[PDB]
């Protein structure tokens, strides 16, 4: 088990540590502009596997990244339009190398907005859709599930609830097909005072202490854990849907996207579906040329 | 954290074995009737935690379970069904005035059969409250259930939200109605019944083969019995006390025993059969209850 | 990751479940003299796989063996002469099937007496002896660590004493060499006693519940999770030394017995484990016909 | 168990998150002269846990570290070494101060820089038994030693028995002379100098090239934690007292914290350079008397 990482900063590294912890690869190559810099995070992280699971952990070139089963794009630039712009021509550079050097490779995009990221990177690299996809609305369905379970006193594994949508502050909750155990959320145990505060602790955070990275690279181990495991867990990555990225519940195992499951929204819950879409959608004909 | 065993045959041994691999406990105690057998399972059961957790394990009497947080009840012969219910009601008596006696401020897990029947027995007999007091009931064929389902429509069982309830065993019953796949109904997702009929048979097959069971059955009590020591609150299907009757039922589970039951709906077909499987577990509680 | 076990009475069926409560390999197949036993221990694991990893467990015929990485013998007949022809019949049996089906696999041997079987499995099946080890003394040496660790206050991790020759109540300590980290054992914390209670703990649980064997399906399990993870930790399995097989130190990786650790004994050490080759030796010769 | 720390830098967070996913502890209190940073870190790794243990992270005042069972210390800045040493040594002062006021039960844990002499001046201002204070030593480097010596000579770390002690850093020593691999003189069973070389002086490089260092040590100390939590008795080589200053050596950690140490033979070349570390650490405990 092979595991590349383009972009060694902040989530990058979170992420290769979380990954060594979870005892799942075995080699991790780090790719960086500042080569220093990965060389001395690849001997750091080198130095924690002492206390886990026997690994290779290097920095590389990208022909390093060849045979890779799967390569995590964490690389960033330092308004929105500006950031997109900046990011995609990153993106597109990482793409190209990734398609030339590891054209079987599986992609998870993490680079934001990570919605757009991901559709430029399923474009750019000519991959099966179901190779490319982004982290989407992972951790806050996660997140989600979590505090409603500590507030009606059921584990998570019993709330089937989703977050769906844009990634960020336009995201949604598809509340009326919500449920615990089998029976609606509603009927079980206000509900959107704990999305609304999911939604945005994101912001709050980089507020704080200027970036985010370990909920991230949580999020990131996991989705790569039922890839590994060939689990078939359902997460709400972002996948290609209607000629966008976008997140929504999907299927996954060792091949990637193995379906979607296509939940049912109400009226209002469908208008910010669409609405979600046509703001990704103009984000992408924005960086066409 | 501190379990004990009541009958240590083959359930009991390897219940205690799967506990011990799972690491989860401080101390287990061993009861038996057969006091040699008793001793020489903890001796052996001792050499295994030496790959595992440091933990004492020992065969005692009843004052040696003093102070356990979780009593296993896995006692009894494995003939008419009544007179089986007839014979393990006057073991499981004799056991749950012990417990009552020795642990009254316990969690009482009953696995001899039959185990809806018998956990309302123990339940009568401890006088503890019903949250406290639970059986086995439909917790591994739910669990086979999900597992095959997800094998054969490509989804992990964890996303399969699918119940067995009822009378453990022939009687038992899937409730489709409500079974859903990733919150969406179970039909438009992915043959189920036949899936089903395998699980509900597969117990008979074992026994005729080998003669009895008891590794299924020692995986889904250790599982049960994290989901108390970790106060998880995961919903299973175990014999929980529904109104006047133990029978197998979702319910949330924590450190506290059964934190609540889940009340699915059920179309008319499946609630004829629920109504036929309580019929049945009552009336054999009416047949013992002059032994009570 | 294929393990197949020969023989699934109380020994072979624990063993299975303490593997796949370990969850290392992806597939069991269980052989059984006893048709139908076997098919109902593989079900009934099968069932306890629900809770752990997606495994395959079946009941098989020898040639389901076929591609095994790894084999263990777990049979045997329902005095100790008697005992040795008995189980020489059912284990030269067993080791022509393996060659014949398993020709690159690795053996484990449990059936008694443990030494002077895994002889025979390695003149019968013709493979390399680094391919062909038996449970030795490892349950013991491991027993008499976790002791003097409690009985000293220091982890067993901590306690390096070996329990070499014949598996029994003839084996014996090591002592003159045993240490605590790294400073003799007698300079850190009587301990004889506590080896006789070790090595008599066998013939205890015997008497009292019949027969032993969650005892030996940890230690195997442990055992199989060096070689199945190549950790190259020490154990003293039987092993082949100077033209017999008996309890000694040695590396096991996932190739076998990378070499044995050649440990210096003082001279009435040195007499007790000469008595004990001479024991096994002759045992072989009895059942060289 | 709840655990507080203290500087929520990159060492004092990467730390939370190893302990976090390492799932032994319920409750982590985190705090920072900079409130925001650590608010916003609390949050961060308050998500993490999502995938692991349901746990408390918070950020906190002083008041909000009573009770912890164990406290670990993360703060100041990483300029000759005898500015580093003044300036840590008020840093480390003023926080043992607090540390004595809301948690004098508490067992703590030093990672600030020069290790040896910062955790001898969290001894002296706490007033502590010298075994519930220790610090992070040689552990990293220990276990780096046997990791690479194992993979040369084809054998588990757990079976190569070396050490390295004195004052963490470029002074350091491996005590080759009774460092043995199951059971046998290192030398005879399998080039360990450069192995040595290489591992001395790996932080520098790390340092050089990505600025700072964090996620070796966070994994060594959350290792230490899991051994004071599990109560298991093993071997680390931390800073401990030894006689009259704190130096990397061999020591037994438990529940309690130091339980022994173990006194290791070296030869003369070996004592020469223990000596020396002990020489260079005691002049500088000299130096900052005045400061304690
Ligand atoms: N939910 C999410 O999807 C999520 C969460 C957090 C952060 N992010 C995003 O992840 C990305 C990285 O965040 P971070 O905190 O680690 O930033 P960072 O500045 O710490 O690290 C970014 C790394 O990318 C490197 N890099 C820049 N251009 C590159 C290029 N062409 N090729 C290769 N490497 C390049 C940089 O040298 C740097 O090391 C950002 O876009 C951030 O918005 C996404
Ligand atoms: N899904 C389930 O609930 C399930 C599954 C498997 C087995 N079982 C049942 O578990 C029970 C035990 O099965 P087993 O295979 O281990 O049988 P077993 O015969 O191997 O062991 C039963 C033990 O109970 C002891 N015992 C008998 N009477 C006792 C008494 N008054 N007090 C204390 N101990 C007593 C016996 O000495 C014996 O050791 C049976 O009733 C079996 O039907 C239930
Ligand atoms: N430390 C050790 O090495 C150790 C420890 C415990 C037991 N043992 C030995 O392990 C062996 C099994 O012990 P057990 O308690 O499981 O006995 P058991 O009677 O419960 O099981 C033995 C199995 O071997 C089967 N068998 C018999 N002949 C066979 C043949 N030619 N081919 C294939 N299968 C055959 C039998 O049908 C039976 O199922 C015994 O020899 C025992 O002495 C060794
Ligand atoms: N092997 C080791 O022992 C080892 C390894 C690595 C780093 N370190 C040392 O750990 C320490 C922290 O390293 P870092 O990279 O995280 O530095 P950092 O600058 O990233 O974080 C240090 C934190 O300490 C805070 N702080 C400063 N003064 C404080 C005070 N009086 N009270 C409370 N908090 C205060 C700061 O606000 C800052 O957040 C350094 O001394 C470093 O040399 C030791």
């Amino acid at each position: 088990m092979k595991i590349s990482i383009i972009g060694t900063g902040r989530v990058g590294s979170s992420t290769a540590f979380a990954l060594i912890n979870a005892a799942v690869a075995d080699e991790i190559v780090l790719y960086d502009l500042n080569k220093e810099m990965a060389e001395g995070e690849a001997l750091d992280l080198l130095h924690a596997t002492t206390f886990h699971k026997r690994m290779i952990i290097r920095a590389g070139e990208y022909s390093d990244i060849e045979g890779s089963d799967i390569v995590l794009i964490t690389a960033g630039a330092a308004t929105r339009l500006d950031l997109t712009i900046k990011n995609a021509k990153i993106i597109k550079g990482i793409s190209e190398n990734i398609k030339k050097y590891a054209p079987n490779t599986l992609i998870i995009n993490i680079t934001n907005p990570v919605d757009v990221m991901s559709y430029v990177v399923w474009k750019v690299t000519g991959f099966e859709s179901n190779r490319v996809i982004g982290t989407g609305t992972i951790l806050d369905t996660a997140r989600l599930r979590a505090l409603i379970g500590k507030n009606c006193g059921v584990s998570p594994m019993s709330v089937h609830a989703y977050i769906i949508g844009e990634h960020g502050d336009s995201e949604l909750a598809a509340w009326s097909s919500a449920m615990i155990g089998g029976v609606p959320i509603k009927g079980f145990c206000d509900l959107s005072k704990i999305f609304d505060d999911v939604k945005n602790s994101a912001y709050t955070i980089i507020s704080k202490k200027g970036a985010t990275n370990y909920g991230i690279a949580s999020a990131t181990t996991a989705l790569v854990e039922s890839i590994i495991k060939n689990e078939g867990r359902v997460y709400t990555p972002s996948v290609l849907l209607d000629d966008v990225y976008i997140g929504y519940p999907a299927v996954i195992n060792k091949d990637g996207v193995e379906r979607t499951i296509d939940i049912t929204l109400n009226d209002e819950e469908t208008e910010k579906f669409e609405s979600s879409k046509s703001i990704i959608k103009e984000y992408l004909e924005s960086i066409k040329n």
